[PDB]
């Protein structure tokens, strides 16, 4: 047996008994490429299920703060991980809109992993350029004391911004957050000391984090999901010599098709190898993802 | 502010609103004689009401979530951790929090094991020289201690844990114990620990990821050394008479050496471990509670 109770996609659909149409324009605002059924068997009752964890977490705050006889809201917070271009920025973002739905969930924030990334100035000195996403990359101490504070109570907390538009850390552009749920989505949320050698912590991300979701997928398919997501990038830099990708557009279709391999190969999947895959038994759910971006199976801590 | 919410001793005791029976009065005294039965009523006491409410919180949680995912599944044991120095007390506390935890009818069977148990015995630490390093990561089998939890958390039916002996210093051959239970006690001074902690042999899910609640009992260095001496001395006195105890080879010492000796154990062995790898991992705890005196609980930290 193992730690985690299984469902497949009927399965798992089978736990529905709910979208309107604000909502529903929502979601496709979200991802175009978001299938609507998708999300109404398979996200609907994932956001359901987590409505559930954050309820009875709710309750227990009531009776032990009666108990206690204390006077503070705490964020609930949950963290996504997963392979670069497995679906994490979209399942979140999906997973946002609709945790909104409940009266309770008045503030549901995102904040991603990238912006603790150390900008590329710093990245250049220290010869990791090539290597955005691996643990020496980020700047983990800061990220844990993000959590941290949050778990602290502090009332407001400001995080970094990285935008892929200019492929860097925002210098000016630092994002205060005020909420009931934080949702905190990145490569490397389940990563902990052992994967900073260099420059350990002794408290993790996951110390602080009360659900954490995995969304898995084959490798065959995450380089398809990767490539076709940097053509689009490159399609959308065509005019604007501003952009980072606006390089690529230099290229003919079929080498630039080539260089996106290479960049998942030699970096991102490599990364997956070494550092993030083997983080994915530490999740509370694993999401498994199949063909055009199916999931296929649901497991959830016992 | 900080991660956790803060109690000094009067305001953790002022959360009793409970009567200890005559039996479980004796019974007390049976786990630790020098056990103050007023600090139970003013510190334990609320301390497994704490930790039933979370219990509870989780049992009933359990319940909406059988029915809305369909799953009668397997009962899960909770499992509750204590980690700390080497005699800090948490075996005291262990068995102290067994006990109350007790009262409750829906904890029927509690159970308590210690990760001595799960160190590599005698002849393989002789043989890697680590025969000076109990209790530092490397003297431990570190992978069968997560398979415990694991298996447990698995919903195992019955999972077996090898068992230590410090009477004879060592791994008990044949006294495997068997847990067939609605809450496990795991103690150990590694239950925070992690996969950094063990470089030259990685696990990449802790310990942690199958406890509910941790706890780490804290104390300044120099009450854990006049602990550590003093049980020592217990210890020694106890084999005075036993030819077949592994401190009878301290009864041939004068007391006084004897004491030096102890001091020595301390400082080179279990402080450094403390130093290194114990008191790093403080922080991952659910709960800290500090000890002080005699004993004496001074402070309860529990995360917010
Ligand atoms: N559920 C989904 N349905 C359709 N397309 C998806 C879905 N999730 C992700 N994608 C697409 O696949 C790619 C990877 O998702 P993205 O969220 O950018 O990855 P990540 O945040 O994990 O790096 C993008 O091109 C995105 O539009
Ligand atoms: N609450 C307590 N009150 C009085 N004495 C205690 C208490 N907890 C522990 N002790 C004593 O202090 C010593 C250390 O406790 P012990 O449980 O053996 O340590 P550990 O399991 O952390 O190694 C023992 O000699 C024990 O009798
Ligand atoms: C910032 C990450 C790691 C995650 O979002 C990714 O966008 C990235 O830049 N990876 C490095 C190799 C690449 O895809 O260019
Ligand atoms: C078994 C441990 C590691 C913890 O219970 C400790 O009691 C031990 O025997 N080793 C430290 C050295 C000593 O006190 O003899």
């Amino acid at each position: 047996m193992t730690p985690y109770l299984q469902f497949d996609r009927n399965q798992w659909a089978a736990l529905r008994d709910m979208l309107s149409e604000d909502e529903i324009a929502r979601l496709k605002g979200i991802n175009e490429d978001l299938s609507l059924e998708e999300v109404a068997e398979i996200y609907l009752p994932l956001s359901r299920l987590l409505n559930f964890y954050i309820s009875s977490n709710l309750r227990r705050q009531a009776v032990l703060e009666q108990f206690l006889g204390t006077n503070q809201r705490i964020p609930y917070i949950i963290s996504i991980a997963g392979s670069v271009a497995v679906g994490k920025s979209t399942t979140a973002r999906v997973l946002q809109a609709l945790l909104s739905r409940w009266p309770e969930h008045r503030r549901v924030e995102l904040i991603t992993t990238d912006g603790f990334l150390h900008p590329n100035q710093v990245l250049k000195e220290r010869g990791l350029m090539k290597k955005k996403g691996f643990p020496e990359s980020y700047d983990m101490h800061r990220l844990v004391k993000f959590v941290s504070d949050l778990k602290s109570g502090v009332p407001n907390v400001t995080a970094p911004v990285y935008s892929h538009l200019i492929y860097d850390v925002i210098p000016d552009g630092d994002k205060t957050v005020v909420p009931d749920i934080l949702i905190l989505e990145g490569l490397n949320v389940l990563q902990s000391g052992m994967d900073y050698p260099h420059d350990p912590h002794h408290v993790f991300v996951s110390d602080f984090v009360d659900f954490s979701i995995y969304v898995d997928a084959p490798e065959d398919l995450l380089q398809t999901w990767y490539i076709n997501r940097f053509l689009k990038f490159r399609e959308g830099a065509f005019t604007d010599p501003d952009s980072y990708f606006h390089n690529y557009a230099k290229l003919t279709k079929e080498e630039a098709i080539k260089t996106a391999m290479t960049l998942w190969k030699e970096i991102n999947w490599l990364n997956l190898k070494q550092n993030i895959l083997p983080t994915r038994e530490r999740a509370s759910l694993i999401l498994t993802k199949s063909a055009n971006h199916a999931v296929e199976e649901v497991r959830l801590r016992k």
